[PDB]
């Protein structure tokens, strides 16, 4: 997959999948705009990016700072005039507990970060993605969005909302060059261990690098798929099914 001359925006870039996917994108010639909360974490990512032939644009910001997201879109437009790849990876787990035990502040934060800030980002860079000759949006989700695991309610619901926004966006744009898909990255040996599936061996959970390596396929200008869920563990696109 050749991403030479491509511009990618990765949120939650300073750790976990966001970190490793930034690297996989950079390995393939993309220029990464790396968004995260702290400058230090972005600098650590940048050290690794510089070890490749590459260099990144570091954008520390509060993902809930809704005007900062608007400004980022303006910055990208002025400098490059388009955006080729969006990786919406920013997100928090909240706290595992019965739905009625959840703290209000935690519920509101889960929804504001996991849902509203994703929508804000979409609004900000949708025009830029349309200016690409092959815009690609990659929306990070979780298997619990569909398994509806006990005690994971707010998180599960937030990720279901993200997938539905992505599906609607894909339907609205399906005749365009833009393709939008969600991703279930599965559990990794570090990131999201607790999300391992029944029948998935905790001793052989994938490296985050190997997971990021598969996700980068969704950035391919040759990709024809839109509105689907990419299951990394199964290494294939899944179809959504109506209740019946
Ligand atoms: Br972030
Ligand atoms: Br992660
Ligand atoms: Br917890
Ligand atoms: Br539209």
């Amino acid at each position: 997959i050749d991403l030479t001359g491509r511009l990618a925006l990765v949120t939650g870039a300073s750790r976990g999948i966001g970190y490793f996917l930034s690297l996989e994108l950079a390995k393939r010639g993309a220029h990464v705009i790396a968004v995260a909360r702290t400058v230090g974490g972005l600098e650590e990512l940048d050290d690794e990016i510089r070890k490749l032939g590459s260099s990144a644009t570091l954008v520390p910001l509060d993902i809930t700072d809704m005007e900062a997201l608007d400004r980022l879109g303006g910055t990208i437009h002025e400098r490059w005039g388009k955006l080729d790849i969006l990786v919406a990876n920013a997100g928090i787990l909240g706290t595992i507990s019965p739905i009625g035990h959840v703290e209000a502040k935690t519920f509101e934060k889960v929804m504001n970060i996991n849902v509203t800030s994703v929508w804000r980002l979409i609004r900000s860079v949708d025009p830029l993605l349309r200016a690409s000759d092959a815009g690609r949006a990659i929306m990070l989700s979780s298997g619990v969005a569909h398994s509806c695991r006990a005690f994971w309610g707010p998180y599960a619901a937030s990720k279901a909302a993200v997938e539905v926004m992505a599906r609607c966006w894909a339907e609205e744009t399906k005749k365009m060059k833009l393709k939008i898909n969600s991703v279930n990255p599965g559990a990794t040996r570090t990131a999201m261990r607790a999300q391992a599936m029944p029948g998935e061996d905790p001793e052989t959970l994938p490296t985050p690098q190997s997971v990021a390596e598969k996700i980068v396929k969704l950035a391919d200008p040759k990709l024809e798929v839109t509105g689907k869920l990419f299951d990394v563990r199964q290494d294939r696109f899944l179809d959504y099914h109506m209740p019946s």
